[PDB]
């Protein structure tokens, strides 16, 4: 069909860029995150929505590969933060090394340039994000430092309250929104360079988190209110102050936030939640973000990974203009993580001061006059 | 002198690269991680054997900057494993914000390129080791993320037994050297490039590792024991395997490992060790590995940073050539970080298997059951 052919020049014409996929958390699912030996698997999975043979099918540009883990459940709370910590790490590592050991398909990017250097070369751009604060251990260092192995994204909660902000699925509210600490760190985010997600966070948390941010941030996988009630959809209120905040908003394809009857759920939903942010607050700030692999089933046509010539030709057969769909598809999300890096290029450059962790005094008053004493016999030398 | 005028141009022509300081934990200590408006204390530190100015003074063109943190004390085994893993990610973050906000003097280095071309531009060449296994919780994924933040060598242990080696100063033995644990993870560190530090370690661990390990290793601050009978410094035995494996010994200024009396210790002392290392294994396996700041005082003409020159002028008074001297002064460690490096080059090329951690399993077989169904039904459209 010339739509088809229409879809197909546009996805090798720029790169169509995922959000969110759960991929890493299935690898620990089946394989415990042990792919030696396992390509045949790993090309042809036995489980899930995602493999390398049919990521190469739907012609995906890039990809946010989520290292998300649980929120902890144990009834010792300090044993339960910090094995999170632990798991970020060993999430992280799976990552890693499912990208280079596939390096014709998948090549790692963490920036605007390196994601468009992957598209050139044909490789899935493989970037990572974080599903949740919980994963830092309370730890704005080891934030840092997750940034430094290659997390571009941070979403602020999961399915869980903590310290910095309140998630959408858990009632009662604990922060009414953001806590102190997560106003503090929305600053801390933005000098870094992470990219905040408000996917998974109540609409108050999210409304005070767009107000305050110096960058644009995203939504990584939040669909719609209007056309769909649900506690992890985007009300019309915080898309309008998504506009203001110049971010994007990444549409989900889980069916519960696309229907009242999941079963119901479809392709055509989809197009409906993009078409009416399209609509309301311009093409330039959406974006699609699948959430495979977090949800047994998709809506019908799009129930895996190579569906997505799919939706571009069902949003080319709506009216949606060239322009306007190649926005949807990636451009959006590029703009959004390279604007978030020239904000942080110009608070470091401008000598911005670093948030940094509470610490525990390591020496007493006795040790400390040691040290004055030792350092004023060398000054005498 | 024109002793003094030759020292000075061996430390421009080639970097002095020392093995270990613990400038960052003295971060910890004082400053608690804290260095915001801080550059006139980092500059001229009021404790401490190690500051900017210094720094500069004794020409010191490279450094291995540790990031240790404490064997955990605490009574839940749990807590304490995984607290460290959280600490080991706030020094090393202590580190790279030391580096990025002081870029004049300092620049970060992870290779054998790296540090010549930090040197050529006339910065200290900032490289990163950590100071034991206990800080990487029982986990080789972090290990590994550990590596892509930047370490380039760990140590076994420090002051106690861990899950994969027998530290020098504890008695009784755990494993009596390597545990099956240990065997396992120097094939692992070999694989992926990670420099092994045998100090600290016990001298049957040090036997074991030293005949298994693949590449070049190190110490990274010990001393020689038949000059000094110490737990800490190295064997004869040892010193003919470390020559076999093509490792160097970077000797230590702990005034406790060169004489026996503490404050009898000297620069002459340090030059003794220095000398019998490289008259009987050669003077390309012997190194400098002050341990600068893990130490109150230090010895008579070693007392701080500044007194680099002293001991490459002692070197070249007692009749060791200039193509020795700068042997022991860098060219050796840079060596032995190239081999490492070529040998994980050679290992990864040849498609070796990398070592996963044990984890749980997150899913029954029920939600297996369901996956596998769910990927039938896709099959069938
Ligand atoms: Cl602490
Ligand atoms: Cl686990
Ligand atoms: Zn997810
Ligand atoms: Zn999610
Ligand atoms: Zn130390
Ligand atoms: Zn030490």
């Amino acid at each position: 069909s010339p739509i088809e052919e229409q879809a197909t020049r546009l996805l090798k014409e720029v790169p169509l860029i995922d959000g969110h996929n759960d991929f890493p958390y299935m690898i620990r699912g089946w394989f415990r995150n042990d792919i030696n030996g396992q390509d045949a698997h790993l090309y042809d999975m036995p489980i899930g929505q995602t493999d390398l043979q049919r990521l190469q099918k739907g012609l995906l540009g890039g990809q946010f590969w989520s290292a998300f883990v649980p929120c902890p459940k144990n009834p010792d709370k300090e044993v339960g933060s910090l094995e999170a910590l632990r798991q970020t790490l060993q999430q992280l590592d799976v990552i890693h090394r499912l990208i280079e050991r596939h390096p014709t398909i998948l090549q790692f990017a963490d920036s605007a340039a390196s994601i468009w250097s992957s598209f050139r070369a044909g490789r899935v751009a493989s970037l990572i994000g974080i599903e949740g604060l919980h994963q830092i251990a309370d730890s704005v260092s080891a934030l840092r430092m997750l940034h430094r192995l290659g997390v571009r994204y941070v979403t602020l909660t999961h399915n869980c309250h903590n310290a910095f902000a309140d998630a959408a699925t858990v009632s009662p509210e604990l922060h009414g929104g953001l806590s102190r600490k997560g106003e503090r760190l929305i600053r801390e985010l933005n000098r870094m360079g992470m990219m905040i997600d408000l996917s998974h966070t109540s609409h108050e948390a999210q409304t005070q988190a767009l107000r305050l941010s110096r960058a644009p941030v995203i939504y990584s996988h939040s669909s719609i209110y209007s056309l769909r009630a649900h506690a992890r959809n985007v009300t019309d209120e915080n898309l309008h102050l998504l506009h203001r905040n110049r971010g994007v908003v990444m549409i989900c394809f889980l069916r519960e936030l696309l229907a009242s009857e999941a079963d119901q759920a479809t392709l055509a939903h989809v197009i409906d939640h993009i078409i009416y942010a399209g609509t309301r607050i311009g093409y330039e700030h959406v974006g699609i973000g699948s959430d495979f692999d977090g949800m047994l089933r998709g809506p019908d046509g799009l129930h895996d990974v190579s569906c997505y010539p799919a939706l571009v030709a069902g949003l080319l057969e709506r009216g949606v203009s060239e322009e306007d769909v190649k926005r949807v598809m990636g451009l959006n999300v590029i703009r959004v993580l390279e604007e978030v890096e020239r904000v942080a290029a110009e608070l470091q450059g401008a000598g911005e001061e670093c948030l940094c962790d509470e610490l525990d005094e390591v020496w007493n008053e006795d040790i400390k006059e040691q040290l004055t004493r030792e350092r004023e016999r060398v000054r005498k030398l």
